[PDB]
């Protein structure tokens, strides 16, 4: 499996044309699951998932989305709360390629994305498996904007090598996995003028007029399936803290917490991560 | 498998001689692991580990070991603080069977055990699994006594059939796994002399001098091993709050949380309490 | 001040004529104070206040109002979600009183009645103070129902004065509080087909359709105005842990904890209480 | 009052001669309370505490004690745990003086030297106000070190007024409270080569063999005294979540939190903190 060999497009309809990048592998496998990355500049499905993907796919058939804004998703240059446009985007690909309830896998802004999908198409949503999500979380301790938060806005203001650098290691426990070579190929992408201006829509939108959608906290209640949520005991960027709203209120839900483990827990536990979904998800 | 075919006895030195009922099965598995059950009156390994034992037996030799004051385990009517006293008794088993470095699986009381040996015998004990275990758990918000410490502290008191089938209510969300049979079968052992005895002498210990060995929430930054905390999210007797110190001081900690489900996981969890303990000890 | 010498009655519109009891003190005062009491069976104004009612009428215009259900106001058999149905009662009172915007004091269902109605109404409420306070609380750790809730539950479906007494005990750290002579009073009130009759709407109102103007905890976020929540780190019913969503999401929020306090702050704590809510709402 | 009118030098025998500067004001009043300021680089006990000492030298004998390695008591380059160090330094003074039982309030690094205190010499230690307190706080959700304690650390290595105003920012919720004056003033202070050993001294004394004399949140249920906590819901430095373990386990407990308040109670909320004091010590 390569980036080019299981590289996909669609064209959906949310407020006019919208392409789509994702990634297919897993084809013919019974079950059908779909990978939602995390935001942080220059993110995208293949390098969010590439410690899974091919795990995955000896399960399940994989369809990992580039969320727009992101990798080779259509970047434009304003949007409504982030969450309810990507939904809205991933309602279009779900309703292209025929697919019915699906299982969502997301992390961080994905896992955002994921809820608010399984709240306004609740029909179309199975099983969540949801790593340090935002969205659905609420710091109760954690003053915010958190460490992670602020080094995120700080490079959107300044994109410079040195404050995406400062953004990553703090995604991490193990900070020797923030080598040179992902420095360099994250700020490669974050630095074009078409992915800052898709970080300078992502901007305006959480704190626009449209934000109550994205306190979705304030609905989980609602979520019928099984939900896993899967935190790092150490991430800096949403924080243990903010699990506590989602378990208590989720009727199905699930908690597993890694110690050693910060905000990317499918690349810095991605064994037992890879584990916990492939089970859950009901073993493919 | 039955009670009668795996049960076993020993005879160890814990201030003189003291009688341990097991039961062993996987007998030849490369690993063993000792299984440490719960403290409610009339618990006893067979009961406590009955949809566990048989499915951990096709990988692992299984060590169930009653306590003392518990099952076919001597009854003293007096003795220190309970996990030490349970601690020491179990070195003299490891010592008697020749076991090395062992992990060991415990709920509530048992998982208190299993903490207190190894803290004391740190060599001894490998990987912990601990299912809303008393000792290193602290309610950081629930009220002391809950709920259900105040039902066992009543039966205590008034060893009544009412009294016991009370207690067993607030230890399971689903309160139909309470069938008259489980309780008719839990008073009669309980209702002994010799298990009164044991209960009263029970008592006095967690109320002794000797409490401090109790307060383990104080000293779990010192294991090194791997521990899986697993708890209820409905657990009444020692509720989900009780996770958080040892979650956060046990450097190589996970925690994981079952919704719909009360204090006994490895019963109305059994399925996925078996399978994450069997991944976790390493697959035997 | 006397029950009788402070006894007022009006007559408002809520979805009929409707008759409120309220205690009037403090009349030169120029700070108006609403008081609004908590909903254990036969509680009413001037004995849920009767160590504050005095203190607080020295600084302020005290208003302390028999919730629908309670005392000597009218007991409807029928009526809609019990918080925002006290809340419309209140809202008619205001009007009639012509209050423009003024503080409330409320424990228990009382303080949910005082965010329920500084939600709908909200440039007629002013600072808050809330102690154990139901609807804007939502237990993260606690299993629900409380061990609270369903010694209230017991009375309701069993009114007899042991089960009244086995309520009372949980609402205070310092069962001595619970006096032969208190829980007499309560029970001689509670007893009556209208107070029970009463009891059964309000708790049969929190479960329908419209559940969620319970959950406030939604809603708090919304709320401007200082708001001052003190909790009995040992209160049963609504324990601490149901704090921290009010806590982390009111822009002005304080907490108050007292150690070796439960549910009845004003009772129990009531000189603390006084000075705290004196100086809190501007010391008048 | 004034700096010099109120300064105080002793000597004290801590492993050898040690000078100790402190505020002496109240020489009237019967009640002595002692006074322990925060440890950030350039703190002293006249600064931390200017909004509060000339108000609590109305009604009480008011001893502001600079800490060794600040203001103008002894900086040495060697000693051991910090809080320990302080606190015999303390006891020292305590005995030159001819105290007995003396109440104590102190904040961040203050507060666990007030604690240490209050532990290793019980009988002379009364009431204790603690605000932000380091040593018995466990930070429970936040990842260690914190934002706070790494913007500190960062000013150690590399003492620039940037580093030193970037470390004050964090310490308020309100960042206009960090002057360009008040940050030349710390600066001049903590720039200093003593100072600077000091600051060096102090981080380096938290880890080490002794490492137990800084968790204090495994000692404190041996309290005996009622013990005030404050906090502010936005403290960066010493996060809410670090308040729970001692809430729970020091038996005569309060604890208030102030919304909108950081790391610096004393200073950010002067007027709140100076009225919860003086109630909560008597009056004086
Ligand atoms: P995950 O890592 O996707 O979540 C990171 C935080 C997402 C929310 C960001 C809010 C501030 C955005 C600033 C835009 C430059
Ligand atoms: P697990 O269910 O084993 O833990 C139950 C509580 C154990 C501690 C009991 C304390 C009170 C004992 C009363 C003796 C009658
Ligand atoms: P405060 O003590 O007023 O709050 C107690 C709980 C009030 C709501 C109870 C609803 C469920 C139980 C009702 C039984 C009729
Ligand atoms: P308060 O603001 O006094 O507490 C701040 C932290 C004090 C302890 C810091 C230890 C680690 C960092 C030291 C750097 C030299």
């Amino acid at each position: 499996l390569t980036f080019e060999s299981t590289s996909r497009f669609a064209e959906v309809d949310v407020d006019g044309p919208l392409k789509l990048h994702y990634h297919e592998a897993g084809v013919g496998n019974d079950q059908t699951v779909v990978l939602l990355h995390g935001g942080g500049p220059g993110a995208a499905s293949w390098t969010n998932f590439s410690r899974n993907i091919a795990v995955l796919a000896r399960h399940f058939h994989v369809l990992a989305v580039d969320q727009p804004g992101y990798g080779h998703s259509d970047k434009r240059a304003e949007h409504g709360q982030f969450n309810r446009y990507a939904a809205m985007a991933l309602k279009g690909l779900f309703d292209q390629l025929g697919l019915g309830r699906v299982p969502l896998v997301g992390n961080s802004l994905g896992g955002g994305t994921a809820v608010r999908f399984a709240l306004d198409y609740p029909a179309r949503a199975g099983r969540l498996v949801l790593m340090g999500p935002g969205g659905l979380s609420i710091n109760l301790f954690a003053p915010d904007p958190t460490e992670g938060v602020k080094r995120l806005s700080k490079f959107s203001v300044a994109p410079t090598r040195e404050n995406l650098e400062a953004f990553l290691r703090v995604m991490v426990y193990d900070k020797n996995l923030i080598t040179p070579e992902l420095v360099d190929q994250r700020f490669a992408l974050a630095s074009t003028p078409e992915s800052l201006t898709a970080t300078r829509a992502m901007g305006k939108s959480f704190a626009g007029a449209d934000f109550e959608a994205g306190m979705m906290w304030r609905e989980v209640y609602r979520l019928r399936q099984p939900v896993l949520l899967i935190w790092g005991r150490e991430d800096r960027v949403n924080p243990l803290d903010g699990a506590l709203v989602a378990l208590k209120t989720i009727p199905r839900a699930q908690l597993h917490v890694f110690g050693q483990c910060g905000h990317w827990v499918q690349v810095e536990k991605f064994d037992e991560f890879n584990k916990l979904t492939i089970e859950f998800l009901g073993g493919g």
